[PDB]
């Protein structure tokens, strides 16, 4: 089955991990994937590492990554696509089993829906 | 007059302050706002101090700031409303009498958000 993996920045604060989980239940009330998980890249748990070997676990054969940031920045560009094997070069460690595929998408950019939420908040709601 | 002021984290690559800059054309095109700025927090210029005095001088009387941040962070909770003078503390942002600063809640896990994350999964 395929897998969601949502990834995240972390933080020192909860907001962050707190953000991951509410976004995390909205898509799996959309029933497109079976295997819904979160990683953060820095500070709380679970790590990127983590969520994946879950879905692993949990026999997805096919696990899309999708980074939840708004630009693309070191750890989009870096320090995710290295752990999930994508690129090469105590850290955490991921083995990724050879029936298993990782596909790495693409951060949320400057896209039209933000500029709607920017204009929402403009006026406080 | 009203100014918009978009104001993200800012980064050691340059993706961030692109992004804020994309971001406040897409904006400057829905004509709801006369003047609109972006402010970098950290590394990139501009940087918010900047932004929020370079609203003054096209002289604004009413400043809205938007955090352009996923999630709420020390940025959001502390620097970012110290530097507009509307919490206590203890490069400097003066703000005079007669503009009032009106500062403005992050993106959060609106549905926007997982209709673009739903997208990005299927790569587009």
């Amino acid at each position: 089955m395929e897998a969601l993996v949502l990834v995240g920045h972390g933080s020192r604060l909860p907001y962050s991990k707190e953000l991951l989980v509410k976004l995390a239940e909205k898509v799996k009330e959309r029933n497109l994937f079976p295997i819904v998980e979160i990683g953060l890249m820095e500070f709380s748990e679970p790590t990127i590492p983590q969520a994946v070997k879950k879905a692993i676990e949990q026999g997805a054969k096919r696990i899309i990554v999708v980074p939840v940031f708004l630009a693309h920045g070191i750890h989009t560009t870096r320090d995710i696509p290295r752990l999930l094997g994508l690129i090469e070069d105590e850290h955490e460690k991921l083995e990724i089993p050879e029936d298993v595929e990782i596909i790495y998408r693409e951060p949320i950019g400057a896209d039209d829906r933000i500029v709607d939420i920017i204009i929402d908040r403009a006026f406080g709601r």
